[PDB]
C-alpha cells in the first residue's frame, strides 16, 4: 500500500481498470484482483459519490489486511486514518430504492422537488418538515433517517476501527494514540446525534491508559448543549478516577471550589471520594490554605488605585468592603493597622490614606514562616503534576520557609 500510495502518478490507471472489470488487466490488475476476492464490509454505493475509482482499492486493501491480521495495530489505525479522512471529505462535500419508497408511500415536478428537498442540505427534522410541507403543498421521516445514515457509513468504520486500535494498546507511538483520541472527540463533538448509536457503547468498554494525554480537552467539553454526551463523558472520567486518581484530582476539587459545569464536577469528586476520603479532605484543605496564603498587599494595592483615581462613593465602597473582607499573621497585622477603619471614618466626613500607604511603602522593604501563614505531615495526597511518574510520590511535609523573589510580579 506504501509503495502504491508513493507511485499514485503512474498506478492511477492499473486501479481504475481493476474497479471497471470488477462489475462487468495486466499482471498487477489481476493479482489485486484476486486478493480483493479472498474470502474471509465496505459497500460501492457509499463510495459511489465523492469518492475517488481508484482510492476504493487502498480502503479495500487495509480491511483486507486488517481482517486478516486482527492482531497488529498498525492495520487499523491504517483503515481508520482512511476511512476518517474520506468521511471528512465526503461530509464536507455534500453540503434507486428511496424513490420507490417513496412513490409508494405518496400514492412529475412534484415527486422530484420532493426528492431533491429530501437531501438538499442534509431541528432538522422541524426544517425539513416544514420544507416539505411548502413545496409539496409520514414516510418522510423514515426515508430522511435511512438517506442520512446511508451517506454517512464512513464514519461508523473509523470510529469502531479507532476504538479496536485503542482496544489493543491497553504496541504503537503515543502519537498515533493521542491523534485517534482527538478525532474521535472531535467527531463525538461535531456530530454527535449522527453517530450516538457507537460512542454509547465504545466509551463503556474503552481502557483508561490511552486516553491519559487528553483530560484538559475532556473537562473544557463538559458544557455541550446536550444531555447524553455529558453523561457519558462524566462516566469515563470517574473511570478514569479509579486506579489512577492523581490525573483528575487537583482539576476537579478546582473547578468544583450554568449548572452543567456543576453537577458533572459534583459527581466526580462524590466519585473520587469513595475511596480515600481523608485525601479529598486533606487536598481540599491545602487548596484553600493556598488560596487564602496569597493582606497588606491587597491593602497596599488598594490605596495606590484610590490615589492615583482620586484626582467619592467609589472610594468609600471600595474601602468598605476591604475592611469587611480582612475583619498568626492576621491577628498581627490587625494590632498593628486597627485604627484603619476608624481612620477611614474620620476622614470620610485624607491624610489617612497617604499615611498608611506610606507605611505600607517602607514597611514592604522578604523571609516569611509557614507556621506564620496549615503543617501537615506523612500525607497521601499527590504532587501537583504527575503526568510522568509510574510511582506516585506522596506529598511527606511542607517546608517552613516561604521566599518572595524581586523585581517581578510579587511570586512566591
Amino acid at each position: 500500500a506504501k509503495w502504491i500510495q508513493a507511485e499514485w502518478k503512474e498506478i492511477s490507471g492499473q486501479l481504475k481498470q481493476v474497479y471497471r472489470a470488477q462489475h462487468q488487466l495486466s499482471t498487477l490488475s489481476k493479482n489485486i484482483l484476486t486478493l480483493i476476492e479472498l474470502p474471509s464490509i465496505e459497500s460501492e454505493s457509499t463510495v459511489h459519490i465523492g469518492v475517488g475509482e481508484p482510492d476504493f482499492i487502498l480502503g479495500q486493501l487495509y480491511h483486507l489486511s486488517s481482517v486478516q491480521a486482527p492482531e497488529v495495530a498498525k492495520s487499523w489505525a491504517a483503515l481508520a486514518s482512511w476511512a476518517y479522512r474520506w468521511g471528512r471529505k465526503v461530509v464536507d462535500n455534500a453540503s434507486x430504492x428511496x424513490x420507490x419508497x417513496x412513490x409508494x408511500x405518496x400514492x412529475x415536478x412534484x415527486x422530484x422537488x420532493x426528492x431533491x428537498x429530501x437531501x438538499x442540505x442534509x431541528x432538522x427534522x422541524x426544517x425539513x418538515x416544514x420544507x416539505x410541507x411548502x413545496x409539496x403543498x409520514e414516510g418522510v421521516i423514515k426515508v430522511w433517517r435511512k438517506v442520512v445514515d446511508r451517506i454517512f457509513s464512513l464514519y461508523k468504520l473509523s470510529c469502531s476501527a479507532y476504538f479496536t486500535f485503542l482496544k489493543l494498546n491497553a504496541q504503537s507511538t503515543d502519537d498515533m494514540i493521542v491523534m485517534a483520541t482527538l478525532r474521535l472527540l472531535r467527531l463525538l463533538v461535531k456530530h454527535a446525534g449522527e453517530l450516538r448509536q457507537y460512542l454509547e457503547h465504545g466509551l463503556e468498554t474503552t481502557p483508561t491508559a490511552p486516553w491519559r494525554g487528553i483530560i484538559p480537552q475532556l473537562f473544557s467539553r463538559l458544557n455541550h448543549p446536550e444531555v447524553y454526551v455529558r453523561q457519558s463523558i462524566c462516566n469515563l472520567l470517574c473511570r478514569v478516577a479509579q486506579d489512577s486518581p492523581h490525573l483528575i484530582l487537583y482539576p476537579a476539587i478546582v473547578g468544583t471550589i450554568q449548572a452543567m459545569m456543576q453537577d458533572c464536577y459534583s459527581k466526580i469528586v462524590d466519585k473520587l471520594s469513595s475511596a480515600n476520603p481523608t485525601m479529598v479532605l486533606q487536598v481540599q484543605m491545602l487548596v484553600a490554605e493556598l488560596r487564602r496564603v496569597t493582606w497588606d498587599e491587597l491593602w497596599l494595592g488598594v490605596l495606590l488605585q484610590q490615589h492615583m483615581y482620586v484626582l467619592x462613593x467609589x472610594x468609600x465602597x471600595x474601602x468598605x468592603x476591604x475592611x469587611x473582607x480582612x475583619x498568626p499573621h492576621e491577628k498581627w497585622f490587625q494590632d498593628n493597622y486597627g485604627d484603619a477603619i476608624e481612620n477611614a471614618l474620620e476622614k470620610l466626613k485624607x491624610x489617612x490614606x497617604x499615611x498608611x500607604x506610606x507605611x505600607x511603602x517602607x514597611x514592604x522593604x522578604y523571609i516569611l514562616r509557614l507556621e506564620e501563614i496549615a503543617a501537615m505531615t506523612n500525607t497521601e495526597i499527590a504532587l501537583p503534576g504527575e503526568v510522568s511518574a509510574r510511582d506516585t510520590v506522596t506529598i511527606h511535609s511542607v517546608g517552613g520557609t516561604i521566599t518572595i523573589l524581586p523585581t517581578k510580579t510579587k511570586p512566591k
